[PDB]
């Protein structure tokens, strides 16, 4: 991909790339640290005072939150080796835009919707697939075709923005008070920064112009650090609460 | 993919892409449209007397129906931008034959298993799943080697089909004649179209040469019509019949 | 792939294509009928005694084996015709080291932890499906970076590794003798053999340089033929020693 004499000068992959080395360095340490976290706390048991599992294993779906992470982090792993290499690798997570995405968001969903016990996981799971498809789509198709991929990204995106609403909304005060609040933080995080990914898009070098591929690189950081750490830390302390009040102290959900 | 200079004259890829795109695009709509009436239905209750679920919620694996049309479609209206823009495009599910199937055929075949609760579901995935692959393999081989795959292809399909033939007549006398009807329909599709794939490819341009390129897009439009819509409308008015019989009425199967 | 004049002379692309397709080829057919005995066998019933399954099937998971004998076998039929034709061709299973492998060796480790009943599933086949991707992005990237892909697969692994080992130390001991038997044949397999990969990469010629492109395709055929089917074969028979004891014979597992 990188041209033997370098990427060109006014080319939009004339990037700072150890600043981008580095960045994904970091932000892969952090987010496979979040997930050794993670799967570490879901062994000890059940609640804050962890009580021991009666079988002696978690369940198995209470592990998504760390693997998510652990794939998440491997990522950034191979993200920084490529920036370091200079870009345009054989191997480039940092190409094809969205690619990645593919496998953690469906992952993402489905770890919601276990944790809530929302309906419809099937439904849920490729709605999302089928989303981060248009928008590998989107990036790689270079005339106006680009915005019939977006548009038909957006199509799947909103019905499914709005049932999960619905369906939290639903499900919010089913759950206690202390659970309530954990809760709310994942909702701010799921319906505030998810919307960001699309409307970042519009504003790139793809659409308006106002951000550069190297800025929209540092931003998608950051968006990952939180969909992804932040979030799983939100879900396994939003099980821990639910756990201490249903089984350590035997109490029913509203429901 | 595409020559600046736009396809050959004589070329396979010489196709009038404006009619394609076309006809992409309503498959789409009414695909995707059958997709939507599949999960609505779905939704309002068990049996034609919509008798409501206990749960509140349809079992996840009914939703398959519905997802393989949504997927379906969304796949044609990628197809159709592709046409749009002249074919060839970065994003072009028109370029690999057969790669858009190794997707929605493994799916149908659960939804069929699941459904009349055939034993082997997990082989009879793997089977579909190979045989497409072999198609795809097939395509890109410009060699004699192609019809090394072409016959690979069809050491898993035999099987397969055979062995599906005896497995649904096993299950065709358990369920009443009302549903006997249903099932028959579905039966024709699955044993009337399916086949009518691989020989398709024998006829093709990279065969013995009785279809071109373009035919056998359009022809491929009307069989993806049959096999994931039609059939979509079979499985979901079968499991209506099932339904009203052994829950809104309490009857039970012969077994 | 391949120069229209062949492969250079001193390149590592210049192999003996006949014998590697021939090897390929017997590979192919010991490994898909390795998995079709193994199909076969487990239809038959539980145990030696082949006691009637009470539903009139086999569990599910217990195809796995057979599926994954299958699986490898269609891939070294599709290897054979690249080598066969030649190299180099559009569908080369021969180009990406590794790819293959991506999609078997997380169904064994499934296999291996459904047959054994281990805990934390979801994580084994993570672990496992990120190593192989590790291998991939080693063996495509021509930097020195290909040392920090070999890593981070190395990462993943050894806590693998490790937390088997002690997994299936702690069950062992679960089982009657005659189960223990072919339990250690497995282990010998999974602990000998599989570390036998990664240390073959160092001595490659992406490594050290001992071991030709040739040799490795050799040494991997054995190693496919001994990882899929010889291991195939004795998680069979632990199954239908393990199955006489408990179910035939009505005896309990120590536990
Ligand atoms: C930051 C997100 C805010 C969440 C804080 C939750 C909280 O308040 O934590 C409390 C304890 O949670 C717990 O066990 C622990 C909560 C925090 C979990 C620890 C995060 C691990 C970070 C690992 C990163 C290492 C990088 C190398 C919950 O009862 P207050
Ligand atoms: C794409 C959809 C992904 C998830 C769909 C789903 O699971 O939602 C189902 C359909 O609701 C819905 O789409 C209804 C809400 C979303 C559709 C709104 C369309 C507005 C444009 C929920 O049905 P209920 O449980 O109410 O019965
Ligand atoms: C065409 C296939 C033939 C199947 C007809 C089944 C039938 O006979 O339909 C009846 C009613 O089924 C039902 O609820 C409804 C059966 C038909 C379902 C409606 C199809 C929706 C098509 C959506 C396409 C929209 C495109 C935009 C079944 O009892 P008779
Ligand atoms: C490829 C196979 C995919 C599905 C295989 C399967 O699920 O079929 C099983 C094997 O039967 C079979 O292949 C037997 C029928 C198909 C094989 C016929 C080979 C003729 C060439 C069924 O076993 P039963 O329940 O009778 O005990
Ligand atoms: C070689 C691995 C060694 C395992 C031998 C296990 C053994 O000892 O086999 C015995 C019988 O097992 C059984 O039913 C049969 C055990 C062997 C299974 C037969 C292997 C089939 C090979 C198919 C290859 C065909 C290629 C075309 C187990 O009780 P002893
Ligand atoms: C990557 C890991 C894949 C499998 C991880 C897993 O399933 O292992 C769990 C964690 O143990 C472990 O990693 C502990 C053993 C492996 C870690 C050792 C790190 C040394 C370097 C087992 O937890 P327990 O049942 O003891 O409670
Ligand atoms: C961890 C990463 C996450 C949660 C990413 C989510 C991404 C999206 C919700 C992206 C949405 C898009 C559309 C709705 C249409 C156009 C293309 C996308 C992918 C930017
Ligand atoms: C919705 C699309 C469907 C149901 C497609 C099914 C396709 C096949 C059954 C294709 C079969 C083939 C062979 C048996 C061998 C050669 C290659 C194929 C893919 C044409
Ligand atoms: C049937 C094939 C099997 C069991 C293959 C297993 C392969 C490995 C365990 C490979 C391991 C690797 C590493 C630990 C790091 C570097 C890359 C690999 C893929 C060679
Ligand atoms: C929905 C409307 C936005 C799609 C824009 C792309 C137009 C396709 C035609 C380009 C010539
Ligand atoms: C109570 C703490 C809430 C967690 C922080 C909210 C998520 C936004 C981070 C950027
Ligand atoms: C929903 C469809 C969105 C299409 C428009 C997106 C913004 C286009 C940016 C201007 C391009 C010059
Ligand atoms: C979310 C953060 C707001 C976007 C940042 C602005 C882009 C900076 C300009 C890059 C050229
Ligand atoms: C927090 C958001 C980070 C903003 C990134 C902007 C970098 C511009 C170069
Ligand atoms: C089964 C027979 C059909 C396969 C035909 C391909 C032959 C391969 C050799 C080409 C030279
Ligand atoms: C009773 C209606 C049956 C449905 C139609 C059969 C499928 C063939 C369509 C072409
Ligand atoms: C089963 C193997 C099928 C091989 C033959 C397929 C038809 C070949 C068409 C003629 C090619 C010139
Ligand atoms: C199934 C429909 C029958 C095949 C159609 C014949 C192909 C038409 C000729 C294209 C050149
Ligand atoms: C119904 C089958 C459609 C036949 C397609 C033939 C088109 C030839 C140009
Ligand atoms: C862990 C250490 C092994 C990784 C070796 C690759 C070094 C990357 C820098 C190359 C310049
Ligand atoms: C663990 C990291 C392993 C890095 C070293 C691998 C062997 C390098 C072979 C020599 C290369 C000339
Ligand atoms: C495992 C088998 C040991 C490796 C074989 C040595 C490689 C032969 C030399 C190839 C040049
Ligand atoms: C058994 C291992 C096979 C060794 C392969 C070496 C082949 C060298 C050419």
């Amino acid at each position: 991909s990188r041209p033997p004499e370098g990427w060109p000068k006014g080319s939009i992959n004339d990037m700072d790339y150890p600043l981008l080395g580095s960045i994904c360095a970091v932000c892969c340490v952090f987010v496979a640290g979040s997930g050794i976290w993670m799967l570490y706390r879901l062994d000890l048991g059940m609640g804050y005072s962890c009580k021991p599992y009666k079988s002696g294993r978690a369940p198995e779906v209470n592990s998504l939150s760390g693997i998510i992470c652990l794939l998440c982090g491997t990522m950034y792993a191979a993200k920084s080796f490529d920036f370091f290499d200079g870009g345009g690798t054989p191997f480039s997570l940092n190409w094809y835009w969205y690619l990645d995405y593919v496998f953690t968001c469906p992952l993402l969903i489905l770890d919601f919707a276990f944790t809530l016990d929302l309906p419809h996981k099937i439904r849920y799971f490729f709605a999302v697939f089928l989303t981060l498809w248009c928008g590998v789509a989107a990036f790689v198709t270079p005339s106006a075709y680009r915005f019939a991929y977006y548009a038909l990204g957006c199509c799947w995106f909103t019905p499914f923005a709005l049932s999960l609403m619905r369906h939290v909304k639903e499900r919010y005060l089913v759950y206690p008070p202390k659970c309530q609040r954990w809760l709310f933080w994942a909702c701010v995080i799921f319906f505030g920064f998810w919307p960001m990914f699309p409307i970042l898009f519009i504003f790139s070098w793809l659409g308006t112009g106002h951000i550069s591929q190297q800025a929209f690189y540092i931003i998608h950081a950051f968006l990952d650090l939180t969909c992804k750490s932040i979030f799983g830390i939100l879900m396994t302390v939003f099980r821990l609460e639910l756990e201490e009040h249903t089984e350590v102290q035997g109490l029913p959900l509203n429901e």
